[PDB]
């Protein structure tokens, strides 16, 4: 049956009965619970030696093939009879199967769908699919992934979209995208054992460094695109400059804010996650939504672990740096995500506020639990970096399961690649 | 073996082999997660009919006490060995036993310890306790309490104390304080569909109006402590106001922010949790710290379903209150919480800021784990409802599971009571 969850802001009760189509075990044990693991074995999907069962393989199939005409308001049993036998047969003589172009584009907004990290998902459906199965080079990817830069960006008016290359077949001729996302800036390690650029990206760096790229020791030097197509090594392209649309960094009131020479990428794009669908699993396919304000202001600006600003910003705003009592902290954050939001309009780049994202992600929950009782959601990462309880999202209790199609994440690439 | 836990912030990893000891199953299931849920029956403790199985009794008992004498540095076989036959013989005897005073000592303290939603941990070993075992009536609980209130309270020097009245024995004859806190204000519901004073409260408020007490009908309004006695129909009781210790709320440049009328007791005293130690379990067992600014500034002032005052401050600030976008919530909630710290201290009350807090509990939660290999934190709890990522803690993964001994929640008693 139903597990009971509550709204303790308004009250209001929910019942979820979609967590039973729930596939395998999930982080949290018996006794135990693990929900504040970022990287759990439970959400990742490494990487295949030889083709996957076939005695496992259509069982899945079946299962999304019997999902993807479900979905149909009016059925069509005749063509989803028709589809299934068509699918078996492929699976008897080939080893695997091919979806329609349909159920691909279905599958990637389901899988979106079903994200329970993601906040944008009331935007599920409005998903640009681009077809790239049929690549076969690291030039060719090199060609997609621009064209999908340069599609999504769209001038500043960001789109949501997905590029969809080769799924995996024996899982020794692996397309894989080495960048955890398109656009990044780099992060050098000093000779003074300082740290220039984003810390986040400095082992990577140090691959695209290995790999030949030159590296330009800035704080904002984006980095190139790291290819494999069909298990070969991976080869380094530079993205061209004019497609990284970015965002100078500058405040409504404070002058002096500009004088910090921050700036950050418009195009928030995940790279290095699989996806899974009816069986198949597809371990390169960038996609990109829009940003949340706070995942610069407050995230990557602010970590300790990132850019780490605060402090500054607190001094220039004349705080009591030295008092932690004195809140100075939530102050000056506060202003770090003005100049983040009011930038982004200023230069017309498509942003959202995190009270605003939040207010919409309600939106779609009640929506999910209406429309199939249930939505997977992850509650600490749901919620806001800051304004915590400010949101309804915390106020709101909430079930976190796996299900299927889904985004994976999957292991570095360079810990399990043979050269 | 332990599970390797990771802090992002400084990329500092532990291992957690504590998880071992837990008890029964936790909240979460096998292929689904619920550490969102605020009241899982894994963190309740109920009604009792007949007296706790001797076979269960006995096993717990011995657990505990080795756990005890186990604590000391320079062990104590003799007394030890000694004093597991006397339990025994007492269980055998009387059908359940008696904790020597130093026990249940380290019993209040071990289960605070154990605590995982606590974030005032790092000052588990100071702790008054007030051994009220023998008490027999509500007059005299009246008393204990009153004597607790004075002891914490200490003229706004507050200090950690916890009062222990009599263990469950057949669960027919509980001493029980219907009150979710010491000190709280009540909540009417007025003939024009409004609100007055604490929403939350709006339940019992009516319950202590049936019970005969008389409803002055203002927004800080301290309601009255409700005992029930050995099993016996609860007793109102006024708490004497010389007692209750409260702080007006003013902000240290807004002068019109005393306008508001705001103020908050300056006790934070839990009063319907249960102790569990060897076997036994204490229904009635009111302890206290002191309050981290947020509690007052963030929840009880700004929760939708509180006091929720956090419009009519953005308006006071001239702020852009019908543009979500521009973050004035961000800006308003900050002023009250600095108004909240500033009246505490300028009244000489004792009180903690969020980033304060946070730091110590990492100090402490290094403390357990290089002490006893583990702490059991629930992220969900452990994390300020306001400036998340900006605190250490929300960069820190962690376990959640129940130790014992341990502080569990109950059903309310107007719920599960003969009359
Ligand atoms: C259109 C607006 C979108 C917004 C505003 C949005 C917002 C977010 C945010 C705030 C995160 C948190 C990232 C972090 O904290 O590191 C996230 C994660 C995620 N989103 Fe969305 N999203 C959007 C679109 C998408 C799209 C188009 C997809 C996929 C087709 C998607 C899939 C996911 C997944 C899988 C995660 C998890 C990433 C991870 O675990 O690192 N999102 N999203
Ligand atoms: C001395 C300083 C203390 C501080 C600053 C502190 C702080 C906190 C805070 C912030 C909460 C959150 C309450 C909420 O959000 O509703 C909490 C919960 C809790 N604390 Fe502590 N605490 C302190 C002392 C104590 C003491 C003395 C005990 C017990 C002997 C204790 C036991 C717990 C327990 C059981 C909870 C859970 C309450 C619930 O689930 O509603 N704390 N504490
Ligand atoms: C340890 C903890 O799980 C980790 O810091 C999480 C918390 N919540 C998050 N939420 C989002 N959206 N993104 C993150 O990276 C995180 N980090
Ligand atoms: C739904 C969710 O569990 C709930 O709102 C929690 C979140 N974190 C919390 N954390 C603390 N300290 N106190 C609370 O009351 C809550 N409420
Ligand atoms: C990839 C689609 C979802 N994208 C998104 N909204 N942001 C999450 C990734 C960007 C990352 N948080 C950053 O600020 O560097
Ligand atoms: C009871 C000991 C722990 N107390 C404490 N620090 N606060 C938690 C209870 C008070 C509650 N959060 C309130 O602001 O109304
Ligand atoms: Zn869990």
């Amino acid at each position: 049956q139903y597990v009971r969850i509550k709204n303790w802001g308004s009250g209001e009760i929910l019942h979820d009965t979609l967590h039973h189509k729930a596939t395998s075990d999930f982080t949290c044990k018996s006794k135990s619970c693990l929900g504040s693991i970022m990287n759990p074995k439970s959400l990742t999907r490494g990487p295949r030696d030889k083709p996957t069962p076939l005695e496992e393989l259509l069982p899945h199939a079946i299962e999304f093939i019997n999902q993807y005409y479900g979905s149909f308001k009016e059925a069509k049993i005749e063509e989803h009879l028709a589809r299934l036998e068509a699918v078996t047969k492929e699976i008897e003589t080939t080893g695997t199967y091919q979806l329609t172009l349909d159920e691909l584009i279905f599958a990637t907004k389901m899988a979106w769908r079903n994200a329970p990290r993601c906040i944008g998902r009331i935007q599920w459906s409005n998903l640009q699919v681009f077809d790239a199965r049929n690549c076969s080079t690291a030039q060719e990817m090199f060609q997609h992934i621009c064209r999908h830069i340069l599609y999504a960006t769209n001038n500043g008016n960001i789109r949501s979209a997905i590029t969809v290359f080769p799924q995996r077949s024996d899982g020794k001729h692996d397309f894989r995208l080495w960048n955890s996302q398109l656009i990044r800036y780099a992060g050098y390690q000093m000779p003074d054992g300082t740290i220039r650029g984003d810390a986040a990206t400095l082992e990577f760096t140090q691959l695209c460094i290995d790999l030949g790229w030159k590296p330009r020791y800035g704080r904002f030097d984006v980095l190139p695109l790291v290819l494999q197509a069909d298990g070969q090594d991976p080869e380094v392209f530079e993205i061209p400059p004019d497609l990284v649309l970015e965002v100078t960094m500058e405040h409504p009131k404070y002058e002096w804010f500009q004088e910090l020479g921050l700036k950050w990428y418009a195009l928030p794009a995940v790279a290095n996650m699989l996806l899974e669908v009816g069986g198949l699993e597809f371990p390169a396919c960038p996609f990109n939504g829009w940003y949340m304000g706070t995942e610069i202001g407050v995230r990557d600006f602010c970590d300790t672990q990132r850019y780490n600003i605060l402090e500054e910003v607190g001094r220039r705003m004349g705080l009591e740096t030295h008092t932690l009592a004195s809140l100075w902290k939530d102050r000056a954050v506060t202003e770090i995500n003005v100049a983040v939001l009011h930038s982004f309009q200023k230069q017309n780049v498509t942003i959202m506020d995190h009270h605003t994202a939040s207010e919409s992600f309600m939106k779609h929950m009640q929506n999910e639990y209406r429309a199939r009782g249930g939505c997977p959601a992850d509650w600490i990462w749901l919620v806001p970096p800051v304004s915590g309880s400010i949101t309804p999202v915390f106020h709101q209790e909430m079930l976190n399961y796996v299900l299927s199609p889904f985004y994976y994440y999957q292991i570095e690439p360079w810990k399990t690649h043979i050269w």
